């Protein structure tokens, strides 16, 4: 049994849709932001969500499920691809890059619903070539459409990146999924062994560096006292395995199991202070700074699709009763 129902979230018009394990609202004005994903059993909210909307748009990817198209930093807002020079605004001042990519302070449309006994589907789209500010920093025919599955206890989080333009670009994706996280009663771990160095303005230098803690980090470990801001590279690219992070919350032993695909083969790992009781563990296709870096593309991730082409890549988020 499932639902769709529509309904207002902080004034902002949205969606609620579930079955009797999960249910999600998704803000499409919000950039499409899944803003809520709720425990109907223990009946819990796993997201960090906003006191007022004033206070999302104060800081829109501190919240839910935002999308970074594209992910984290490009430094001086600046990359060349294929003799071609780029310029994106430098909205962060004073590490003097541009952040976050385009879409999550943007209004996504929706695509269509659907419904059946696999469980309950909201689909999503942006059109780039929509939105003039976007095509004066990067003049391409980009769709983003995301496509959000609740079917048994998961939630499937899919991203079809499509060129519908003249000529190739590079991209990749990125998730700033903030999950509530409590310090004193909640266990992290991470599939990842080694970790982008980073320079002052947390760009990739070029090095990698074994994870001093990895074992910890690969059977669950707690966050006391550990200030993480931090771009770990996936352990399935070199050694197979999962590709995934896992939160368990040890009062009501509940296991929040966010898996990715291939494609996804870096995690950052945010929790600002440690002090907010939040956790950000964001799977990206592409490093930081990808675009800028004389590395291979199966280690940066990046990619680029051709006139025509599109890539759909894959996360999932699994609720555990154990
Ligand atoms: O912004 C374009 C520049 O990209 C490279 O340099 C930046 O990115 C590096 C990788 O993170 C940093 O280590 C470096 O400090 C940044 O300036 C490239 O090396 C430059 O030639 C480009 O101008
Ligand atoms: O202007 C800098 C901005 O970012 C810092 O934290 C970032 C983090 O470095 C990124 O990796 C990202 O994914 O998460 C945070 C921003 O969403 C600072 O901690 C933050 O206060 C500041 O706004």
């Amino acid at each position: 049994a499932n639902f769709i129902e529509k309904i207002t979230y902080l004034g902002t018009p949205a969606i609620k849709a579930g079955n009797e394990h999960l249910e999600m609202i998704v803000v499409p004005e919000w950039g499409s932001n899944v803003i809520s994903l709720v425990d109907k059993t223990t009946n819990v909210q796993l997201l960090r969500e906003p006191e007022t909307a004033e206070s999302f748009h104060d800081t829109p990817t501190l919240y839910g499920i935002p999308i970074l198209f594209p992910p984290n930093r490009i430094s001086d807002g600046t990359f060349s691809f294929r003799g071609r020079t780029y310029h994106f605004d430098i909205n962060e001042k004073d590490k003097h890059n541009h952040l976050h990519g385009f879409l999550y302070h943007e209004k996504w449309n929706v695509v269509t619903t659907k419904q059946t006994d696999e469980g309950v589907i909201v689909e999503t789209e942006i059109d780039l070539s929509e939105l003039p500010h976007v095509q004066k920093q990067f003049p391409h025919h980009a769709v983003v459409r995301m496509t959000y599955t609740i079917k048994e206890n998961t939630l499937f989080k899919h991203a079809t990146v499509m060129n519908k333009g003249k000529e190739a670009f590079p991209w990749g994706i990125g998730y700033h999924t903030t999950f509530i996280f409590p310090a004193e009663s909640s266990l992290f771990s991470l599939t990842a062994d080694q970790q982008w160095e980073l320079d002052e303005r947390l760009l990739p230098t070029g090095k990698l560096m074994d994870v001093p803690y990895k074992e910890a980090l690969h059977e669950g470990m707690d966050l006391r006292h550990k200030q993480l801001d931090d771009v770990f590279l996936s352990s399935y690219q070199k050694r197979g395995g999962e590709n995934q992070a896992v939160i368990y919350h040890q009062h009501a032993h509940i296991s929040i199991i966010y898996k990715a695909d291939e494609q996804f083969k870096h995690w950052v790992v945010y929790n600002a202070d440690g002090k907010q009781g939040y956790l950000c563990p964001e799977p990206y296709t592409w490093v930081t700074n990808a675009v800028n870096l004389d590395l291979p593309s199966s280690l940066t991730g990046l990619q680029v699709l051709e006139p025509g082409e599109e890539t759909t890549a894959k996360s999932s988020i699994t609720i555990e009763l154990n």
